[PDB]
Parts: structure tokens; C-alpha cells; sequence
């Protein structure tokens, strides 16, 4: 539907771009925890194609997708539910996630350009984003 | 439509709350640029009934949805296309006014007035306030 994704990358975008994280995505999923959606920002197709295969929603993701509240974390990866990235995606430590509610979905952020945590204000902001992004899935 | 108005009001409130603006409302219109659906926030009923009318698209409400494009002003009644408000309207000074869109139609505008710490609206607030506009543009189309 190029209705939703276009909204939804536009949000995406806005998010990583006001709380400075160098990338940014969102998953939406059915009741099934299926993932339906998948968009995403700063990294580009030859990496893309390097990873070559959509996230099935396991570890950290699966984590925000089976239990959707807020989530911000020093280093990913040291969560005990961390799966590990997949061969060629980018390591990331700073993570962001964030349930798309009215829950349908996630937004997540990492690697806050300064190399610090994102903050409680980046939290606040993100949360609205997603919340945003949940109005424009439930109305789709 | 009080479903999608309910919804429209959600937008904002978020939108209200996220860039410290003292006003915020949203208009939707039809292709005639009939206003169908006005919602808003910070304005008590008692001013309200004040007031006594709604928006019909006018002054600078009217120049966002004429010519559909993000605009922000230090003070809003300084605009060239300014009507002036209509009697009981609080005054309201700095203004952030962006399109409620989707595609081939723009069908609306969100807009947020008196930033609470007497600043003008930034940079950030607009690409905030944009990104909510374009969630309530989805809701508008659907319904
Ligand atoms: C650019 C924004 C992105 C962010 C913020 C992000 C975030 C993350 C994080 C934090 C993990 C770790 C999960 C864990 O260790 O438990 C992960 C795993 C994973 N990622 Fe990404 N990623 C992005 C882009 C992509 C892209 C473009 C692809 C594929 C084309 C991808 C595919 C995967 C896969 C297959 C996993 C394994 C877990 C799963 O399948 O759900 N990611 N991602
Ligand atoms: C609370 C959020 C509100 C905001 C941010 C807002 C903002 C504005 C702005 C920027 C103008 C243009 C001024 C000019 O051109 O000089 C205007 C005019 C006007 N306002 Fe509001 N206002 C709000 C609430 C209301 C309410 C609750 C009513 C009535 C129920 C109302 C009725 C009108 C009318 C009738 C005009 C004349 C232009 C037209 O008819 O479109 N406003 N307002």
C-alpha cells in the first residue's frame, strides 16, 4: 500500500533525523507477530543485498515484538535475548525501540551519531513518532 | 465524523504537546475547499461559543490550504494574506502551519500557534509537526 509506506518512512526518517541516530527502522506485523511491513534508513542497497533476507523478528526485535513497551539500551547485543546479527549487517550498540500502539509494530533506532545513549527526551519524541505510525496503520 | 475526529484530535494534542505550542488545530476540507471537520486544542467552550463560528478558510487558514506548503511566521497577523481574528479569538502571534497530504490531494492543515517559551517554531518542530500531518493525512483518506 503506497499509502502507509510512504507515511511510514517519512517517520522514520524524521525520527533518526531529529534524534540523530545514524540508522532507523520500523516493523509492523499482523496478530500472528508476521512481519508485514519492514521499512528502513541509512544503510544502503549494496549492503542490503548483502544481508539478503528481511528480519524475521527474533531477539531484541522479537523481545519488542512480544512484549511492546519502550526499550533503550547501552549496547544491544549485551541483552540477554539478543540473537546476534545476521553476516553483513552492520554491528550497532545504542538502540532505541519503541512500540507502535494505539500494538501493531516497532521503531527502532541505533547508534546515536555522538556514541552517547539516547536520551529520555529521544525516547519521549520517538514514542510520538510511533504513535503517529500507529494511527496511520490502524486507519489504513 | 466523530471517529475521525477523534482521531484528527489526537493528532493535535501530540502535535500540541511535542512543540510546546500554547494552540494547536486541525481543518480538513472537501475539493471545494469546504471546511468538513475543524479540530483544536487550548481553547476553553466558553471562548468557543465566544467566537461564535467556525473557520469557514480564510486570512492565513486560507493561504495553507490555497497553496498547500509548510509556513512558518515570527507573527502570523504580519502576513500580507491575514484576515485579522475574528472578535473573543485569542490573539496569537508565532505559527507553524503545515499540509495535511497524501499524494495527488491535500486534504488539510495542521496548524500550532504561541510556542510557550515565546520563541518561533523550529526547524525541528516543523519536521515534528510534518511527520504527524502526514499519519493524519492517512486517516483522512480512509475514511
Ligand atoms: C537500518 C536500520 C536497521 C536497524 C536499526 C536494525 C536493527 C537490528 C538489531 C538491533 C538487531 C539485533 C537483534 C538481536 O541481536 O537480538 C537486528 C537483527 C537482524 N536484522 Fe536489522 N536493522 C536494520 C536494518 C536491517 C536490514 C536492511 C535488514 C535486511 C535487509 C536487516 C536484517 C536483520 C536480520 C535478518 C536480523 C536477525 C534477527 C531477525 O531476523 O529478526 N536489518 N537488527
Ligand atoms: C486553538 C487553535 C486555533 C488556532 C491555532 C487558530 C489559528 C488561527 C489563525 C492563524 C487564523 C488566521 C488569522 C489571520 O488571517 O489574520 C485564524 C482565524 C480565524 N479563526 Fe482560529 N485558531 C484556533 C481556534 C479557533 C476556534 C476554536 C475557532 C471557532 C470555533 C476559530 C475561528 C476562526 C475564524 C472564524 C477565523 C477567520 C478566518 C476564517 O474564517 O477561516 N479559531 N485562526
Amino acid at each position: 500500500d503506497p499509502d502507509l509506506e510512504a507515511t511510514l518512512r517519512a517517520i522514520v526518517h524524521s525520527a533518526t533525523s531529529l534524534v540523530d541516530a545514524r540508522y532507523g527502522a520500523m516493523e509492523v506485523h499482523d496478530r500472528q507477530h508476521r512481519v508485514l511491513h519492514f521499512v528502513y534508513e541509512g544503510i544502503d542497497e549494496e549492503t542490503v543485498r548483502r544481508i539478503g533476507h528481511l528480519p524475521k523478528g527474533l531477539g531484541v526485535i522479537g523481545l519488542l515484538i512480544e512484549d511492546p513497551k519502550p526499550l533503550r539500551l547501552d549496547d544491544v547485543s549485551a541483552h540477554p535475548a539478543s540473537i546476534g546479527f545476521p553476516p553483513y549487517h552492520p554491528p550497532m550498540r545504542t538502540f532505541l525501540g519503541v512500540p507502535v500502539r494505539v500494538s501493531f509494530g516497532t521503531l527502532y533506532l541505533t547508534d546515536k551519531t555522538n556514541g552517547q545513549p539516547f536520551s529520555d527526551d529521544d525516547e519521549v519524541l520517538v514514542q510520538a513518532l510511533a504513535a503517529a505510525a500507529g494511527i496511520a496503520v490502524a486507519n489504513a
